[PDB]
RNA sequence: UGAGGAUCACCCA
RNA sequence: UGAGGAUCACCCA
RNA sequence: UGAGGAUCACCCA
RNA sequence: UGAGGAUCACCCA
């Protein structure tokens, strides 16, 4: 059994879907990368640690590239013009049962659901108003 | 027009749904809180700032309480036994168009989609394996 | 295959069986915990290392909790009254064949079989005599 | 009771089973060995002591011979290439009743039961994957 | 995908082929071993890491047993007289696409193809002349 | 004989095959380069040395360039945008027979055969999982 | 290595 | 800890 | 010796 | 910056 598998990061119908596959699990930090040039790839990392006596803490990171070609002196390379960096930390007390954690997960999916305030603000280069 | 409205943070079918409503927008930090005792309420905040010359940065926070009653000296109060703290920061270059931002949003929804590695690890009090 | 699967740690004859499932493989330590809050879960860990040029060493640990509900600060928390710890290390020479290794597994199974001296002493808060 | 008795360590289904018999009781440490030279013998020892004010601890040790290509009664050097050593330590809080102790024994029987991850890994000269 | 699977390491044309199977995944380093004692086993391990800012590096190691005059399941010392070690390091710039990577794999397949200089020298216990 | 001959390093099915030819043996390092300017050529080197009293070590290196044309000082020069480097060392005991050595060659050929885990990961900018 | 300890992937000698 | 920064498992207070 | 590094017959620890 | 902590728009390096 494993949850260290590939998954669809960006679902674009069933085509142009961005799939991220396992790449490295060194030092408790799991990493997933999309295919083709590592320079234009999406990246996801995740780790868990006991942050304190009562807390466990997850550190998730995501990088979404702006795929581009760089031309210098006539030599062109596949690059990412830029990248967005998502950094999230989730602190969960050791008293949380499985039920409690499932609720925490729903809260996270609800926050980002289409039409809700936050994903709407981001998707439109906006803030709250 | 406004995106500073109430929304369903936790969708539990159509009942037992947790709804978070606008509460305060002081200093560029929008806040949403669920109803009833502020002590047992869910909380969501969000703000955007130009973190640097080329970047705009969102700071989103969520608190999911473990609803409980505290009894001290026979006097009982509605409290949260504990809370999970989600803290996320999203950095987006000013070169991102609306299309680019929509993709960033899909990447975030995909990361947390049911069945994918991360939401599965959290929901089960686990790490990656 | 993938031997990293769930199993029933305590067999209470199909009813109240304690099954344990894969939950982390960070740092090369396979972990399995029961479906509980991390404060009340059974935990099993295993790691193998080439301890010497000519040996391999398996380190296995099991934690069996005595679950309770404790009132802290007027609030009830799921807790473990106490925990019992099993720590085992098994050193096997690199010259051991798979059949030599199956011999070690059977010896460990016979050692703890119901009715034999050791599991009888333990279950009765007794020594060998 | 009087549990210090001979028992079947390796059950090969009646034919070629390995029986281990009491061989020493110096200092309260019970010892059992198979009918072999001490260099090629199966050996089991067991002792209990109150490790600290809140715990009792069982120290169980098992030595298993490398059987493939073994010369019965011969001088096989180095000793370390021809022997596997198992060392178990069971720490049990003084509050554990006979029932609590019976469950701990079941947890140990389950951990090593045939077909489960740990015994499968060992028998196949493997780790977890 | 999910490439962590059993494969034929030495193809002797169906009869007496050596198959190597997954045996460890501690730390993200995939391991595969043949069905032998660890002293006589065929072993393969593989890992990837971003070596520096511009490169990714694959570390592949293979251990091959000295088979002539081998005693199956026996204790053969010194270990160094009975084993060959292959250590490969593949450094790939982050700009390499899947296509670039496919060509690199072909360069490796050609270098070792039957009848070419390098494999002929090795197989004949020779150098270049 | 004289195993110092040319061979096709990259087999693109008779059309666009990259063949490499003997080009230097100075200092006991056999070298082979493709028909290009030295700035754009593929390069393969091999040397064998009695690394210890009881071993022999082959050091093999392959360089696969990504060719480009670069404008330096207003003038175009044939250049390599980047290079991928393979470095392999193979240590073989002096006790290895020619058939023991043919076993090592086949193992290396099986390891990289199309379809097997390792060449599949590399070609897909993926790790093993 | 220890019938050393633990609050158990930590500490001791 | 931080609506602290980042070129993102770095760095700052 | 190193799942140490490289601009790759060089450098590091 | 930090797989730095938090009682979470705080605090640390």
């Amino acid at each position: 059994a494993s949850n260290f598998t590939q998954f669809v990061l960006v679902d674009n119908g069933g085509t142009g879907d961005v799939t991220v596959a396992p790449s490295n699990f060194a030092n408790g930090v799991a990493e997933w990368i999309s295919s083709n040039s590592r320079s234009q790839a999406y990246k996801v990392t995740c780790s868990v640690r006991q942050s304190s006596a009562q807390n466990r803490k997850y550190t998730i990171k995501v990088e979404v590239p702006k795929v581009a070609t760089q031309t210098v002196g006539g030599v062109e390379l596949p690059v990412a013009a830029w990248r967005s960096y998502l950094n999230m930390e989730l602190t969960i007390p050791i008293f949380a049962t499985n039920s409690d954690c499932e609720l925490i997960v729903k809260a996270m999916q609800g926050l980002l659901k289409d039409g809700n305030p936050i994903p709407s603000a981001i998707a439109a280069n906006s803030g709250i108003y």
